[PDB]
Formats: structure tokens, C-alpha cells, sequence
């Protein structure tokens, strides 16, 4: 018993098992759904949830990591039916996802305040209820790393020293916001193999994916699907080459599926190759078989899947 | 009838009385409240802002604007509360209060979008209750006129266009932002009458807030009670030579009060005469007073607590 479970008693890390390291159950705007609910259907929510989790079941999947937080409309409630209609293990974290500015709430607030919600969804328990947050996640963008950016990161680096729990992070594969998330997280004190640098997998720039990794920190292959940012079979090839190279030990994979999500959708792009299917099983049909395919073995696999969430939330 | 009312039958707009333009019940970051509700506490919230409605109420007044939108943490439920306690006609807005980027909902969705859920709020009812918007709240600061700012202003334009119902401004005082809103709405075919500048009254450069209300529209002396943005006595000062030199029919005033507001505590600043009690009723205690002693009479403060919101709203 050391990882929190929505709507379960906590697990010891070592009994994770097979973990979806990123995924959204719902991700919404907080304001918008709070001041338009006609835009939103919870059941139908709730269902495409409950369909997406038991797919990754069916794969082998035991454990989901959601790293919805605040800007991402997290929602213990709904985690909790998922849980119930389900079976999985689910971690949910606590956290601030922004890209450029706090809300008006954190005006003339400290780093400290900042830290303390943290510590307080850890420790006490996520929106009134005992399920209890067992990382933190933040992020950083296009902006860059802006002052609110970094004072979120700072709040981040003193929950995870006051708790343990790891940090999993939102950056931007193409303007170095990874790599400074990774620097300023160290420089506080953070273990580096405490710490998750995002979205990696949305370049195929080996050397700075790379450069992430040998600094010791899990590096993210995890948007297979969302093609617009890298298509999947140069995904494929990135993480490949990553395998053949030595990385597995920091590599984890994921889709950062989001069962539902209310931003409006983007132009389609189409390619010569049919477009996968972005969901939760993706790698299941896509990743997985192309890898084997290529020689790469059973303990690998057991390697990202397995062995590399058991080290980071041990 | 013509304006809606929370909690009661709609009103001829001759009959709205003595108005306050410009006041909240209650202000809170959506995400905030929703992500860390041990911060807040609902059932002090209504106290305070019945015990607010009931002392404006005592002083004569018969109608209180809200403009409470998307950003600002609105909930028609607390306000049908507040009247239930009270009996004041309180008017509802729709909008939305950014001061650079809309949420992530509105990536890849069109002005005509933004402005369908304004008009939704304004001719079905907000938050799935039957009360409806009465007016269109937007906003603008020192980040200035961003593009996703510009969005929410012509999408406020269509509302009006569509409904007729007014805008009222949230501006920053000292940068341009009312002059340039003021200019966009009434190049989309705003009449300008039916627009409220706001928090003009945060500055002392009267030509500025002329040119303003030269241009046809209400000018927001709106923030008595605020001395981090201009004290009484200056605020007083300006509105009484606005009055002196013939305004006082396109001069509004009001607080501004949040009864309760989330936001962290700024710095105190202590001068030499004591700190007048920002609330709901502030103008009563000390504006209205100071008027009236320096030879303003009871018709212009019809005209601007009465006649000009009828004008608004007609
Ligand atoms: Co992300
Ligand atoms: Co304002
Ligand atoms: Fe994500
Ligand atoms: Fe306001």
C-alpha cells in the first residue's frame, strides 16, 4: 500500500502491473462546462470511458494513470463510476496545467499556497472525498516558461519532496520547455527518476529526446495517435531506434487518449497511409505488434510497461 | 416584458428604478472552486451577499446588475438564492471576462460560435434554468486588445445585434482598452448607447473619460470603495467636475463590490484620512453626500442612478 487508487485502497508500486502512464478519462474546461452545460453530455462521457478503459482491460492493461488536473477539468466523482463500472486500477494526481498565466485566484499567493493545494489532495484527499492524488502534473507550451509557469514547477518540486509522489509533465516537443522543466524540478531537488518529461514522442529529434533521458528522467513517447503532431509510424521508428539504442529503462508510452474532450477539433489532415485510430489500444494494434515485428522482445515490453511506472512511483 | 430577472417575471424597463450597474454577489475562478473546494465556503458566501443586497435595499435601491459571466465564476442559482433572501430584481449577464487567451474549449471554433452561446443564455436561460441574460460582459486590461479578446468583443456585438440587450465593459482606465472596445462594438453596428465603459472612474484624466462619453456611450465611475485604483476623494473630485461639466447623463456609477471575491489580499496602503468601507453601499455613505453638499441636485442623481440605466436598457 503506497500508491492511492480511486475508489480502492492504495497498492504497492510493485503490484502495478501493466500501466497506461497517460490517459484522460474527460478532459473540459472547467468554465466553460461550469457556465455552458448544454455543450456537455456526462452519461455519454461516461460510457465512452467506461467502453475505452475495459478495451485496455481486455489488452492487459491493470493500471491507468490520469493526469487531468485543474485546466483540465479533473473530476473524482466521474473517475470514481468509472472505477465502479470497471475494475481498474486508476491513479489520479493533483496539480496545474497552464500554458501562459494562474488563474485570478493566485494573485499576491505564494509558491507555498500553491504547494499546499498540492499537498492537500495528497495527503488529505481530491475534491472533499479519501481518494487521494499519487503525482503531480504540470505544464508548459508555446509560451514557454513563463513566471506562473515556474512557480508551478517550484510547487511541484516541494510536494514531491514532501510526499514522494512523482511529477509528470505537459511540454512542448519543439522549444525546449521539457528540457527546463527537467532543469528547474533537479535544481529543487528533485530525483531526476521522479520525474516524467511530456510529449517527446511528438518529435522525431533523437538527440534531445535523448538528452532528456540521459539526465535521468522518464522520457514520453505518449501521443501515439494524435498524428497531426507526429505521425505514427515516425513514432514508431523514434521509439525503435530509442529501443536499439539502450533507452527502454526511460522510455514509457501512452496516447494521452482523451475519452472525450471538448475543444473544438482541428482540420483533418489525410495521408497516403489510413489514419490509425487515436484511442487507448492503439499501441495494442499498432505500436506493439510493429516493434515485435522488428525484433524487439517480450522483456522489453515488460521493460516500458511494467518495470519503468514500478521505478517511477516507487 | 423586456429585461429578464433572476427568480421573477421580466420588467419594463421604465420600471427598473434605482439601479446599481455595476456589482457582484459573488466572484470565484471556475477552475479554482472546482479543483479545491476546502478553499471556499458557499453558505458565508450567501450571507454576506444577502446582508450586501438587503443594506442596498434599505438605501432605496431597486435593481442591482450582476456582471458575473464566464471568468468571473457566475452561478445563477446562487443569485436566484439572493433574491429568494432579499427581493431585489437582480439582472444576470452572459459573456465572457479574458484578459488574453479564451479557454481551450474555443481552439478552432468562430466568433459566431462564441456568440451562439451568449444568445443561448440570453433567449433559452442560463445554466439550464429558465432565467435569463439581460446584458453582454466582456473584457479587456494591460495585455490589451489580443486577438482572442477582439473575438469576444464582435461576438458581443452579434448578441446585441440579435437581442438588443446591452454591454457592459470591464476596461483598464490608464491603456486605451475602453476607447478601442467602444470603437470595435460600434463599427460592428453597436449603438452606442447601449454600451457601459467601464472603470473609467480609475482614472483622473477627464479628457480621456470625455472623449468616451463624447462618443456616446455610459462612462463607469464604477469602482467607489477601490482606493488601490483611485481613491474616494479623487474619484469624487472627477465626478463632480464631469457633473459640473454636463455629463451626468452618460455618467454610471457604482462599486464594483464582490460581496465575496477569491482572490488573493493585495498589499495594504494606508494614507492619511481613513480608508472609506468598500461595499454595495459606500456611495450612500460618502459619494452621494459629498455631492450633494458641494450643490448637486436630486436630478442628477436621478439622472445617473435612474434615467440612464432606463436609457441603457430601453
Ligand atoms: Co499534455
Ligand atoms: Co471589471
Ligand atoms: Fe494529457
Ligand atoms: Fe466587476
Amino acid at each position: 500500500m503506497r500508491i492511492p487508487l480511486v475508489g480502492k485502497d492504495s497498492i504497492e508500486s510493485k503490484d502495478i502491473g501493466f500501466t497506461l502512464i497517460h490517459e484522460h478519462l474527460r478532459v473540459f474546461s472547467e468554465a466553460v462546462r461550469q457556465q455552458w452545460p448544454h455543450l456537455y453530455n456526462e452519461d455519454e462521457e461516461l460510457r465512452n470511458a467506461v467502453n475505452e478503459v475495459k478495451r485496455a482491460m481486455q489488452f492487459g492493461v491493470k493500471t491507468i494513470v490520469d493526469p487531468t488536473v485543474m485546466g483540465l477539468g479533473r473530476d473524482i466523482r466521474f473517475m470514481e463510476k468509472v472505477v465502479k463500472a470497471t475494475g481498474i486500477n486508476l491513479v489520479a494526481g493533483t496539480g496545474i496545467y497552464i500554458y501562459i498565466d494562474l488563474p485570478f485566484y493566485f494573485l499576491n499567493r505564494s509558491i507555498d499556497e500553491i504547494a499546499d493545494l498540492f499537498i492537500h489532495d495528497i495527503k488529505e484527499g481530491i475534491q472533499g472525498t479519501l481518494n487521494k492524488a499519487g503525482f503531480v502534473k504540470i505544464a508548459a507550451d508555446e509560451p514557454g516558461i513563463t513566471k506562473d509557469v515556474e512557480k508551478v514547477i517550484r510547487a511541484a518540486a516541494i510536494a514531491n519532496k514532501e510526499t514522494k509522489v512523482p511529477i509528470i509533465t505537459h511540454s512542448n516537443a519543439h522549444n525546449n520547455t521539457g528540457l527546463e522543466q527537467q532543469r528547474i524540478l533537479t535544481e529543487e531537488g528533485v530525483d531526476p527518476g521522479k520525474i516524467l518529461i511530456g510529449h517527446l514522442g511528438d518529435t522525431d529529434n533523437i538527440d534531445y529526446i535523448k538528452k532528456i533521458a540521459d539526465k535521468g528522467s522518464f522520457i514520453g513517447l505518449d501521443r501515439y495517435g494524435l498524428d497531426l503532431f507526429l505521425p505514427v509510424d515516425k513514432r514508431n521508428e523514434t521509439t525503435l531506434r530509442l529501443i536499439k539504442d539502450g533507452y527502454s529503462d526511460k522510455i514509457m508510452i501512452s496516447h494521452d487518449y482523451a475519452c472525450t474532450i471538448d475543444m473544438g477539433t482541428a482540420k483533418p489532415e489525410y495521408k497516403p497511409k489510413l489514419a490509425p485510430r487515436w484511442s487507448t489500444t492503439l499501441i495494442f494494434e499498432d505500436t506493439i505488434p510493429f516493434l515485435k515485428r522488428n525484433g524487439v522482445n517480450e522483456e522489453v515490453i515488460a521493460t516500458i510497461f511494467k518495470e519503468n511506472p514500478k521505478k517511477f512511483f516507487s
